[PDB]
C-alpha cells in the first residue's frame, strides 16, 4: 500500500529493529559482551557505540577499544562496532537506529537512567530506550574495577575475553 | 525470527501507563501478551474476569497484543506460550530492587526468558492503578489518567 501510505512506527504491528549500545568501554568486559549478546538475540540489528572523546581520558585509546571489541563480538553476526563523537540520540538518528540499550546495574542509577531517557526521547521521539538487568555473574563487575584490581596484580581471567586481557596486561607492563 | 513478550501485571484496572509501555513495546516484538494475575495476594478491586475485559478493550485497536490471565508461575507460562521475552515497566526506584530479584530468579527457572526494561513516559510516571483508585475514591478527576471504558468502569465500582 506504498502509494497509499509508508507507514507509522505506532500501533501497527512489529518493525524491523536496529539497536545502539553505547559505552566508553574502556575495556569492554564480559558484562559487556553479555548485555549486547542478549540484546542481539531479540533485535534484528545491534551497534557498539564506542565513545571516541569520555570526559575522564580512557586507558586505552578509541582505535584499541574498538578493535578489541570487534575481535571480542565477531561470533555474533548481527552486532557491529563503531566509535562515535555525539549525542547518543544523534548518533542514533544518523545510524538510523529505533532503539537504545543500556545497562542496568545499580539502583543508584535509576533516577540519572530515567532523566536520560526523558532527554533522550525530547531529543529523538522515535528512539526507544531499553533497559537490560546484567547477569548475576556480572553484575559486581566494571571496566574501572577490572582495571584498579588488574593494576595492583589481581586475578581479573574470568572478567575478560582472553584479547581484551592480553591487552590491560600489556598496559600495565 | 519471532519475538514474542509477556508483559505480567495485576492491571485492577489498566491505566494509559500500562496502554503505553505495551504500545512501544508492541512496536518492537512481533507478538506481546499482556499477562494478567488471576489470583494477586491483596485482593483486587476488579475480578479477573472484569480486568481481562476492560484491557481487552483498551488494547483492542493493537493488532499484535492479545489479554490473557494466568495463575501459574510465569516460567511455566512463557513457556506455555512459547514466549521469551518478558516486558516490565519501571516506575520507581523501589520497584527496580524487586524486578531485579525476580528476574534473578526468572533466569535460574527459565533461562532462555529474557527479562526487558521499559520505563513509564513522562505523562504517566507518577500514576499507578493504585494511586488512581485512591483519587477516585475521594472523587479526585482521573478522566486523564485511564481510557475512557476504564473510567466508567471505576466510577461504577465507586456508586
Amino acid at each position: 500500500m506504498a502509494s497509499m501510505t509508508g507507514g507509522q512506527q505506532m500501533g501497527r504491528g512489529s518493525m524491523s529493529t536496529k539497536a545502539i549500545y553505547p559505552g566508553t568501554f574502556d575495556p569492554i568486559t564480559n558484562g559487556h559482551i553479555d548485555i549486547i549478546t542478549r540484546a542481539a538475540s531479540m533485535f534484528d540489528r545491534v551497534i557498539l557505540a564506542i565513545a571516541a572523546s569520555p570526559s575522564k581520558k580512557p586507558m586505552f585509546d578509541l582505535e584499541e577499544r574498538v578493535a578489541l571489541a570487534t575481535t571480542a563480538l565477531q561470533h555474533l553476526p548481527n552486532v557491529e562496532v563503531m566509535g562515535f563523537s555525539d549525542l547518543m540520540a544523534n548518533f542514533a538518528r544518523a545510524q538510523q537506529a529505533n532503539i537504545l540499550i543500556r545497562g542496568l546495574r545499580a539502583v543508584a542509577d535509576f533516577e540519572y537512567e530515567m532523566q536520560l531517557a526523558h532527554m533522550n526521547r525530547h531529543l529523538m521521539p522515535e528512539l526507544e530506550s531499553v533497559f537490560l538487568m546484567p547477569s548475576k555473574e556480572w553484575s559486581f563487575i566494571s571496566s574501572s574495577l577490572v582495571k584498579e584490581v588488574a593494576r595492583h596484580a589481581g586475578d581479573v581471567t574470568h572478567f575478560l575475553p582472553a584479547n581484551v586481557h592480553q591487552a590491560l596486561m600489556e598496559k600495565l607492563k
